[PDB]
Order: C-alpha cells, then sequence, then structure tokens
C-alpha cells in the first residue's frame, strides 16, 4: 500500500497472508473454512495466516493453516486478468475470534463514490522498493465506469473496477494482490492489478466480487 496508514493489531481481521515460505500475497477469510484471494495469487504448497500483525513476528494471535486445495475461477485468463478471484479451503476450521473474523459477502454491487478500506503487506513505495512488515490501509473511493476505462483503454471488463486516486500517490501495489477491498462492512473487491503503483491516471484495478457471489456460494457447498 503507497501512501497509506498503519492499520494498527489485528484491526482487519478478515485480513489473511498467503506463505509459501514467505508472503506472496493477501486474501480474505468468508467463513471458518474458506479464503477468497486472486487467481493470479495460485501456486502450489499455501499456508493461510490468520491473525497477523508484523508477518515477520509471531506475536500471539496467528492461526498458520495449510490450504487442503484451491480453486481458480473457470473463466480465469491470466493475459487479460479477467475473472481474476481463486477460493482456498483450509485444512482445518480456523478458531474465530475478535481478531480472526470473517467478512461477509456483498448483498448489491457497489457504486462509485462509495469509500472502502483497502489493506495489505506489500510494498509502500512508487518508486523503488520497502516492504512495512506491519498492515498497511488506505482509505479510498469507488472511481465510475467511464474514470476506469479512460484510464486503461481496452482493458476494463465488467468483472473489473477501479478505485483509488487519479492524481496519484495513494494506491494498492506489489504485494498487496489478493487482499480485500471493503466498503460498508462487505467484501466488494480483490486487489488485481494496476501499471505501476500510485501513478497519476493509473487507479488501482480490483476483481468485482459482487458477479462472484453465486460461484463461491455453490462452489464451497460442494468442496
Ligand atoms: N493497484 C495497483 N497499482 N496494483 C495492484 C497490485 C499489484 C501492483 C499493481
Amino acid at each position: 500500500i503507497v501512501g497509506g496508514y498503519t492499520c494498527g493489531a489485528n484491526t482487519v481481521p478478515y485480513q489473511v497472508s498467503l506463505n509459501s515460505g514467505y508472503h506472496f500475497c493477501g486474501g480474505s477469510l468468508i467463513n471458518s473454512q474458506w479464503v477468497v484471494s486472486a487467481a493470479h495469487c495460485y501456486k502450489s504448497g499455501i499456508q493461510v495466516r490468520l491473525g497477523e500483525d508484523n508477518i515477520n513476528v509471531v506475536e500471539g494471535n496467528e492461526q498458520f493453516i495449510s490450504a487442503s486445495k484451491s480453486i481458480v475461477h473457470p473463466s480465469y485468463n491470466s493475459n487479460t486478468l479477467n475473472n481474476d478471484i481463486m477460493l482456498i479451503k483450509l485444512k482445518s476450521a480456523a478458531s474465530l475470534n475478535s481478531r480472526v473474523a470473517s467478512i461477509s459477502l456483498p448483498t448489491s454491487c457497489a457504486s462509485a463514490g462509495t469509500q472502502c478500506l483497502i489493506s495489505g503487506w506489500g510494498n509502500t513505495k512508487s518508486s523503488g522498493t520497502s516492504y512495512p512488515d506491519v498492515l498497511k490501509c488506505l482509505k479510498a473511493p469507488i472511481l465510475s465506469d467511464s474514470s476506469c476505462k479512460s484510464a486503461y483503454p481496452g482493458q476494463i471488463t465488467s468483472n473489473m473496477f477501479c478505485a483509488g486516486y487519479l492524481e496519484g500517490g495513494k494506491d494498492s501495489c506489489q504485494g498487496d494482490s489478493g487482499g480485500p477491498v471493503v466498503c460498508s462492512g462487505k467484501l466488494q473487491g480483490i486487489v488485481s492489478w494496476g501499471s505501476g503503483c500510485a501513478q497519476k491516471n493509473k487507479p488501482g484495478v480490483y476483481t468485482k466480487v459482487c458477479n462472484y457471489v453465486s460461484w463461491i456460494k455453490q462452489t464451497i457447498a460442494s468442496n
């Protein structure tokens, strides 16, 4: 996250870190046994890490649970990033508490102008690289479909939305991928892509979770 603030330990209780020897992506806990992330985060050997503050320190509220399976969306296209969503199942259910908690799926798609919370452990620099180790947060509005398409000609599908600031300076970044965009207490987006980070006229692009609620529910019900 570039231009954000330190969230505070365990203040984003649905935020998970995906670890394969190291943190490589975020995710969102949507029930005691399932995480939503980005399809472009898929790999072998995933451990889901819940209750994290500093991802380099065991502070006392963590739960580390290996994945039993993951399910990339059937229509994910890695060239266009259309349908950039996957589900990850935990081998055992997490123990839910005030610091490890699920986030609800949306009932309705959120509108341009709605304020959301974007969070992650990704790079905090638009030029160069620095990883923060503690969770960073950014409050940002959803942008109009028109603004989003104008920023990225030929690239925005009906399964994507932009959020952030056209002026620059405040955005998600590398290492935030797969993490949450929460608006009014519901998971509306997944950190997906953008050109650089926090560049003028290049806002963040997010997977539009409301389009996937039926797929998520039906997949969980049978897996
Ligand atoms: N919001 C961005 N600019 N991002 C998304 C996460 C990966 C790097 C590009």
